[PDB]
C-alpha cells in the first residue's frame, strides 16, 4: 500500500509512535517519506553486502528480521532477528508489525540514527512538513 501523508501521519499516532524513545511524529514521517515514498511493499537488495531493507521503513535484515539469505551475521539468542518477525512480515499492507519493529529498533543505542536516510534527509532540518494540516 502507498499511503496517502496524513493518513500515515494519524496511523502512526494511534501507533504510539509520537515521541518513543525521544523521537517525534514528525521525524517518523520523514523517515518513511525519503525511505520508501510510503510505500509498504518497497525492498532493496543491498549488493555489497547481501542483506535486504524491506517495507516502509526499510528495515535490514542483518539484525532485524529473518529472510534466511544474509550471510555476514553470527547469531546470538535473536541477534540476527531482533524484532522476531519473517522480514515478509515487514511488506505486509497493515503496519503494525513494521511499527512494533521499528519501535524495537529505536531501542539500541543509535536510536533513530540506524537510518542512514535520516541523518542525510532529516537530521537538523524542519521537518513539521510532514505533519502540517494532518490533525495530529
Ligand atoms: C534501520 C536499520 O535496519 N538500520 C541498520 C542498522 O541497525 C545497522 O547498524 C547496526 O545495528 C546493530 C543493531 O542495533 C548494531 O548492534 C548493536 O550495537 C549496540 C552498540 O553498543 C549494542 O548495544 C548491541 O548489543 C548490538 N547488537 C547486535 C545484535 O550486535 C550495530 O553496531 C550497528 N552497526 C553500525 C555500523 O552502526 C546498519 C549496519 O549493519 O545497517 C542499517 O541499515
Ligand atoms: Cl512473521
Ligand atoms: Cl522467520
Amino acid at each position: 500500500k502507498v499511503f496517502e501523508r496524513c493518513e500515515l501521519a494519524r496511523t502512526l499516532k494511534r501507533l504510539g509512535m509520537d515521541g518513543y524513545r525521544g523521537i517525534s511524529l514528525a521525524n517518523w514521517m520523514c523517515l518513511a517519506k525519503w525511505e520508501s515514498g510510503y510505500n509498504t511493499r518497497a525492498t532493496n537488495y543491498n549488493a555489497g553486502d547481501r542483506s535486504t531493507d524491506y517495507g516502509i521503513f526499510q528495515i535490514n535484515s542483518r539484525y532485524w528480521c529473518n529472510d534466511g539469505k544474509t550471510p555476514g551475521a553470527v547469531c546470538r539468542g535473536d541477534s540476527c532477528n531482533a524484532c522476531h518477525l519473517s522480514c515478509s512480515a515487514l511488506l505486509q499492507d497493515n503496519i503494525a508489525d513494521a511499527v512494533a519493529c521499528a519501535k524495537r529498533v529505536v531501542r539500541d543505542p543509535q536510536g533513530i540514527r540506524a537510518w542512514v536516510a535520516w541523518r542525510n534527509r532529516c537530521q537538523n532540518r524542519d521537518v513539521r512538513q510532514y505533519v502540517q494540516g494532518c490533525g495530529v
